[PDB]
């Protein structure tokens, strides 16, 4: 025999398991353990046994019989049987052939457990700030300590000691308690946690008694594993759930948005391509949002399981893994709010609020691994250059050494002892890289701020390199590494991702400070603006043990939340304008930069995977997220996809492509150039350069969006359910998701599919693209073909955004970040509204701005901050009669020509029913009033037509044209119109064109019918408009026009303007 081996963990992997390891891992009561043992080499005459004592009683040896065979390796079972709670096994396994060398493995300890729960409350302690319930237990001897404490008045937090040795943390004072025999009744503003006492049992109401959520029906619902003596491994608690509801968020998940059904695992880990299938992730978080408005956050590091309906149809549950120490209470939030938005707010308060990262970060960023020398970053500028492409973003990894991931690749240089940092002047700078600083400088020459490519391992691959083997005998020397468990340093296990590696312990400040002092001279002289921190999702092993004195079960989700803040925060120091792009962590990754989706394949189906990533991450307060648009790997995209992942990336937090391939030819990026090359669609050009240039358009909303993310918990992209939770409708969707506070974005996420299914809630709803209007509360289809993206702006929007001087969406402004072209507010009156726009351009400043519809009485008024630019409105509206500005009249300019060189004025765009008004910077408020205004027409062109077309061939027409002729039975125009103010008469005015003879049509309104008379007009080229009676109800009403047995002649039907 040359060896024998058993381990009873293994790496301690959820989802595998070595084939040397104990099974279970951790035994309870009643349980069969079997050893798995291996030996080599493959030899008859082999024994295989185990000697081992039960509570310290020595047990006649069990001897292993054959399992299996797999290469040069025996594999062996013993069965050590079933044990009960308390017992104590202690156990060596060992291997000889025909009685000579034995080799052994242990001795090996394990405490069999079993669950204990909270029985009844016995006693109720209030200190004032925090409440201690004295609870008795269903087995054992505990007597274990609930504590209740308000992190604020609306956020409630559980914490509790099974042996009631631990005392749970102060909060809020702002609660009155009612305690009597059978109950206690906790009381704040916000919240009512009721607690019957026998059995226990508690329910979070609301302050008016709507029920949040509850322990589960039948009590004892709360409980601890232990062996009653050593350890405590595992706490559960266990919630009552009816059918309908729905449970978001859990960190960054692929698979749904909803997770009911599903036993999620809040454990990181790298899961390459089939995220979605395997139900992994590399950003695991225990928070999730219920539409039932509430949240719930199991403060621990350790892995959890949520069983979210999973196993009962009404239950859902936690059960939080623990180290064994009996002094760790668990510790738990139920987080109200005043809407969804702000629970993830109130969680964000706990576990850290999103850092505002500077503009730049929102605007493209480039990216392709092939990108390996100078000459390929020359060309990646000029080919955007001449594509005009203006991005913000840039991206290096295939930059270095490939063994200290500090150096530039073929950098020469005299070696460094002891870890010692080097200067930019050590280096003599050759081949792919001979002028770093010079390389930078291009690339901010382009308007783009660049970041490397870092992993957080000191990379082993057993070859002889200097300067890393320098660095390894350094790390070790000061302790920098974590400890395997027996004094020799962590490496990942040999099978992973940079296998052999050592990590860098990030939990060691005098580590961290190395480490990063490596790379300083990458930030002071070469002028990088951060790192592209990958990977993290590198710890294993339970002995793994790190300077805070956690092992590997606690510190693996944590560690890369370490890391990554870790280099965050150091680049940030040196450089203030410095952003991290990352793919791992958990709770508190929000703190530090951007996370993007990580590796997916160039298909419809990832791309719906990775927009539920971004829906989730949302919920779970990652809010600047990023994804590889279209996929970096596998076979090259169809034009297809890429056009509609251009479009949904164009209007997510971070817009981002990039590719796997290092070396390939042809050339794998995802750039919309080498897209063209490769497709050969060269209509792919200008529908990505629409798409970019729209974001740039809206990167003053988008930006402002940005701060409110950091400022008050608000994700830029959220599943629709997040602001309207009580909606039936928006419950499950993914496919759709609002954008900022206003837009509601509807990307085609489905091979060869145009007709695109929108659920609008209740409200109006416009096409930003076309001023189509919309009434709320049903689904639409919507007409999408592969260049188009439905997106619709709310009922009292207002947009900031950078507009050229043609003042449509998708002109190119450029990429300035430190100047507006034509600041401008897209505004859609309805009743009263207000935006606060941050004003980052100069200095910062927030600017409030009001706007008051009053079509009642023909009016729009907006409120105007003090600004230090020329403003431009652009009102949905009918062209205005008059328009004023404190008072003073300003005049019309008839042509958009006329509009730009004006001082003040106002302009009608007849095309998307805008009316511009330019105001002049003033450090006084301004206000704006538009006079003889109404609604916007409702163009007939973008009706539901029957048997009837389209036309644009005599002028004067608003939007982009008139119904046609609309003069046979059977032919229809149906509007669904809103209620201007409320259910009441109003007049419509119908717009038309009757160039033979007097015309006749039929109109229902909700039913009702009448017949109205279209005078004859001059001719085809003169429009006339009638005045029809209508009573309108509050909403949507459906108004009909048709052409039946008793109408007349042909018609061109321009719009309807429904006026009081
Ligand atoms: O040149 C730097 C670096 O480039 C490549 O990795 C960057 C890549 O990392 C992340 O995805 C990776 C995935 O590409 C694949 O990598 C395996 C690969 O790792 C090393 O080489 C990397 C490049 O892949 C190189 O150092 C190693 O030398 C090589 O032998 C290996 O084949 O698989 C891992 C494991 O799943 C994955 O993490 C990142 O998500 C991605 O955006 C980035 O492009
Ligand atoms: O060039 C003459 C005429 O040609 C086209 O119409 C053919 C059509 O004419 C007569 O019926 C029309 C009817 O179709 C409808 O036309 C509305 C239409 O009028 C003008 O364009 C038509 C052509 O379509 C043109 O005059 C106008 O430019 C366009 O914008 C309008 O949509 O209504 C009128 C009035 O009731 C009627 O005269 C003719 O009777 C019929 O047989 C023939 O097919
Ligand atoms: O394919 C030769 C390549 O293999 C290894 O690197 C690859 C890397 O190039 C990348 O390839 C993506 C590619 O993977 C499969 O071939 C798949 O069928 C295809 O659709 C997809 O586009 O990613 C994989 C996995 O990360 C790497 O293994 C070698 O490292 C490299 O030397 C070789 O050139
Ligand atoms: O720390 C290892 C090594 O780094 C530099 O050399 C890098 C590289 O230089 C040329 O390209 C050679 O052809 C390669 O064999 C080298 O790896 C330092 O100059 C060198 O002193 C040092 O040992
Ligand atoms: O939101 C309004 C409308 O937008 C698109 O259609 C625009 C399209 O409408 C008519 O066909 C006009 O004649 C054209 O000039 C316009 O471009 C969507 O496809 C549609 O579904 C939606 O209702
Ligand atoms: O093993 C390290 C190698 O990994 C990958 O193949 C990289 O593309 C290459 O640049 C590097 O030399
Ligand atoms: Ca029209
Ligand atoms: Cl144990
Ligand atoms: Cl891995
Ligand atoms: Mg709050
Ligand atoms: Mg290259
Ligand atoms: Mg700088
Ligand atoms: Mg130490
Ligand atoms: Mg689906």
């Amino acid at each position: 025999m040359d060896g024998e081996y058993h381990s009873p963990y293994g790496d301690d992997d959820l989802y595998t398991v070595q084939p040397t390891e104990r099974s279970p891992r951790d035994p309870k009561a009643g349980e069969d353990v079997i050893l798995n043992i291996t030996t080599w080499p493959i030899e008859n005459g082999q024994d295989v046994w185990v000697e081992w004592t039960k509570n310290g009683v020595a047990q006649e040896n069990v001897t292993a019989a054959y399992d299996y065979n797999s290469g040069n390796n025996t594999y062996w079972k013993a069965d050590l049987g079933k044990f009960e709670k308390g017992d104590e096994i202690t156990y060596t396994t060992k291997g000889s052939t025909n009685g000579g060398t034995a080799y052994e493995s242990g001795p090996f300890t394990f405490y069999v457990t079993d669950w204990e729960y909270v029985q009844d409350v016995t006693s109720v302690v209030d200190n004032g700030d925090s409440i201690t319930l004295n609870m008795t237990a269903t087995a054992g001897d505990f007597s274990p300590k609930l504590y209740l404490s308000f992190e604020d008045l609306d956020t409630l937090r559980m914490e509790l000691s099974p042996t009631g040795k631990e005392t749970g943390h102060a909060g809020k004072s702002g609660y009155t308690v009612e305690d009597t025999a059978e109950k206690v009744t906790v009381t704040t503003e916000d919240l009512s946690i009721e607690i019957q006492k026998s059995p226990y049992r508690m329910e979070v109401h609301q302050a008016d008694g709507t029920l949040l959520t509850s322990e589960y029906t039948t009590a004892n619902s709360l409980g601890w594993l232990t062996d009653g003596k050593n350890v405590i491994n595992q706490y559960q608690n266990n919630f009552m759930t009816p059918s309908d509801e729905a449970f978001y968020g859990f960190g960054e998940r692929y698979d749904t948005i909803n997770q009911r059904g599903k036993d999620v695992e809040t454990y990181v880990y790298n899961e390459y391509q089939d995220q979605a299938q395997t139900e992994r992730t590399y950003l695991a978080v225990p928070f999730f949002v219920s539409a039932n408005k509430y949240g719930m956050y199991v403060n621990s590091d350790f892995h959890s399981q949520f069983q979210m309906a999973s196993k009962v149809e009404d239950k859902y549950s936690f059960v939080l893994d623990n180290d064994g120490d009996m002094t760790n209470m668990l510790d738990y939030y139920v987080i109200s709010g005043k809407d969804q938005n702000d629970i993830v707010n109130n969680y964000t308060d706990i576990t850290g609020k999103t850092t505002l990262l500077p503009k730049w970060a929102f605007g493209l960023w480039m990216s392709a691994n092939e990108w390996d020398r100078e000459s390929d970053v020359s060309s990646a500028l000029s080919n955007a250059k001449a594509n005009d492409i203006p991005a913000t973003g840039f991206v290096l990894e295939q930059w270095s050494d490939e063994e200290t991931y500090y150096i530039w690749n073929n950098a020469t240089y005299t070696a460094k002892k002891n870890g010692e940092a080097f200067s930019y002047d050590d280096f003599t700078f050759n081949g792919k890289w001979t002028d770093p600083k010079g390389m930078v400088d291009s690339v901010h020459d382009a308007g783009m701020n660049i970041v490397l490519w870092q992993v957080p391992v000191l990379k082993d691959d057993g070859t002889v390199y200097e300067q890393r083997d320098n660095d390894e005998e350094y790390m070790i020397s000061q302790g920098y590494s974590a400890d395997d468990g027996t004094g020799a340093p962590y490496r990942v296990p040999a099978s992973q991702w940079f296998g052999n590696g050592i990590l860098l312990d990030f939990t060691n400040k005098d580590a961290v400070d190395w480490w990063t002092s490596q790379r300083e001279y990458l930030l002071t002289e070469v002028g990088i603006d951060g790192f592209k921190t990958d990977g993290g999702e590198m710890v294993w092993g339970r002995d793994t043990t790190f300077s805070n004195g956690e092992k590997g079960q606690e510190m693996r989700n944590r560690y890369p939340t370490d890391y990554v803040s870790s280099y965050f925060d150091f680049a940030k120091s040196i450089n203030p304008e410095a952003v991290s792009f990352s793919r791992s962590g958990t709770s508190g990754a929000q703190k530090s930069g951007i996370y993007w989706s990580g590796d997916q394949t160039s298909t419809f189906d990832s791309f719906q995977a990775s927009l539920k990533a971004g829906l989730s991450a949302s919920t779970s307060g990652v809010s600047y997220w990023a994804w590889d648009m279209a996929g970096f790997t596998g076979d090259y995209p169809t034009a297809e996809l890429y056009k509609r992942a251009t479009a949904m990336a164009a209007f997510a937090p971070i817009m981002q492509f990039h590719s796997e391939k290092s070396d390939p030819s042809p050339s794998e990026e995802r750039s919309p150039w080498n897209a063209v090359a490769r497709t050969g669609d060269e209509t792919i050009l200008p529908t990505f350069q629409k798409y970019l240039y729209t974001r740039m358009n809206l990167l003053p909303y988008i930006y402002t969006a940005a701060k409110d993310t950091a400022d008050n918990g608000k994700s830029m992209m959220r599943q629709m359910a997040m602001d309207y939770p009580e909606d039936v409708n928006a419950r499950d969707l993914d496919e759709q998701y609002m954008f900022g506070d206003d837009l509601l974005v509807a990307p085609i996420v489905q091979e060869g599919q145009t007709e695109k299914e929108v659920y609008l809630p209740e409200g109006e709803w416009v096409d930003i693209w076309n001023g189509g209007v919309h009434p709320g509360g049903e689904t639409i289809s919507y007409y999408a073909d592969v260049d188009t993206l439905p997106v619709f702006a709310k009922a009292g929007a207002i947009i900031p955004m950078n507009m050229t001087d043609g003042y449509q969406l998708g002109q190119n402004v450029g990429n300035d970040l430190k100047s507006y072209d034509n600041l401008t507010f897209r505004v859609y009156p309805s009743g009263d509204s207000e935006y606060s726009f941050y004003d980052d351009v100069n200095g910062g400043e927030m600017r409030d701005i009001s706007v008051s519809e009053d079509f009642a009485n023909e009016k729009v008024s907006v409120d105007l901050p003090a600004m230090a630019d020329e403003t431009t409105m652009q009102v949905f509206s009918t062209e205005p009669t008059s328009v004023t500005i404190d008072g003073a009249d300003v005049a019309k300019a008839d042509t958009l020509d006329a509009f730009n060189e004006a001082t003040t004025g106002y302009y009608y765009d007849t095309v998307q029913n805008l009316t511009y008004v330019k105001a002049a910077a003033k450090d006084a408020k301004q206000a704006i009033v538009l006079n003889g205004v109404n609604h916007a027409p409702y163009e007939a062109e973008f009706g539901h037509l029957t048997n009837v077309t389209t036309a644009s061939d005599h002028a004067g027409y608003t939007g982009t044209g008139f119904v046609a002729g609309f003069d046979a039975e059977k032919e229809a125009v149906e509007f669904d119109i809103d209620a201007v103010d409320g259910a009441s008469d109003y007049t419509m005015e119908v717009r038309y064109s009757a160039g033979v003879e007097d015309a006749t049509r039929t109109v229902y309104i909700n039913g009702k019918k009448q017949q109205i008379t279209l005078p004859k007009t001059a001719n085809w080229d003169t429009w006339n408009t009638v005045e029809v009676p209508v009573t309108l109800q509050a909403g949507n009403n459906q108004v009909v026009f048709d052409f039946e047995a008793d109408d007349t002649a042909g018609i061109n039907f321009d719009h309807v303007v429904i006026k009081k």
